[PDB]
């Protein structure tokens, strides 16, 4: 359990969506305009395999686009900061996707977004240590590079932890997707390819979704489509 509360682009601070804003909205009808998506999981919980074909897998529970967008040059590093507490969950991979928006991302139909994998990290076979343990050891921070070749445009980045402590059972994998609006500028010239609807990323029986984390692992298939 946890959420992306803020993030940096080339060191520069950007405000993310925090749970306090959900309660602001309940009380007053409005909340601060931020690049992180609004979402309604009040515990900072997860989406389950039985929800892999539902709108909630796109950007988490009842999610809606942030009212503004951040911005970054292609080749920039994003550092997602998870919180408010230390990440609980030392087992599992970390993946990040990007999708382009037709028009502003602030008003996009999330269900029409098509995702391209730009980062993935699993288990180090020699240490048996997962990417999520590395996240805990890096102060809840994860670095993702925006591909240098990516052409300017309005994009959404979908950063996701797949906590695998329960993955040996059907429906046990816990997905924590978090979306942020980040427009891209600069000197990249390549269009994003066709990509994959979020509802087609994962199946409950995929080899890296349903597996035993409590035994020595010599081969692991990180879930989702191929790295771009
Ligand atoms: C960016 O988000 C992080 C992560 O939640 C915030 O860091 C937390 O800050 C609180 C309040 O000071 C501390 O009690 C926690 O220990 C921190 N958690 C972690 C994991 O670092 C940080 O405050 C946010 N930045 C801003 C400016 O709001
Ligand atoms: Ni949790």
């Amino acid at each position: 359990h946890g959420q992306v509360q803020n993030f940096t682009i080339n060191g520069q601070y950007n405000q993310g969506f925090i749970l306090d804003y959900y309660y602001q909205k309940q009380n007053t009808g409005h909340f601060p305009n931020v690049a992180g998506w609004y979402a309604e999981d009040l515990d900072l919980g997860f989406i389950s395999p039985d929800q892999y074909t539902t709108p909630d897998i796109v950007c988490h529970k009842n999610a809606a686009p942030g009212a503004i967008s951040a911005t970054a040059a292609a080749g920039s590093n994003i550092v997602f900061q998870w919180g408010p507490g230390v990440w609980p969950h030392p087992y599992g991979p970390i993946v990040t996707y990007v999708v382009e928006c037709s028009g502003s991302c602030t008003t996009v139909n999330k269900n029409n977004l098509r995702w391209v994998k730009i980062q993935e990290a699993g288990i180090n076979y020699n240490t048996q240590v997962w990417a999520q343990q590395d996240l805990i050891n890096q102060g809840n921070k994860w670095t993702v590079k925006i591909p240098s070749s990516l052409r300017p445009g309005n994009y959404v980045f979908r950063h996701e932890l797949l906590a695998a402590h329960g993955a040996s059972s059907a429906n046990g994998m816990q997905n924590y997707p978090q979306c942020v609006n980040i427009a891209v500028t600069g000197s990249g010239t390549k269009a994003l390819p066709a990509g994959t609807p979020a509802t087609q990323l994962y199946k409950p029986t995929d080899p890296g979704i349903l597996f035993n984390p409590y035994t020595t692992i010599t081969s692991y298939t990180i879930p989702g489509p191929a790295l771009w």
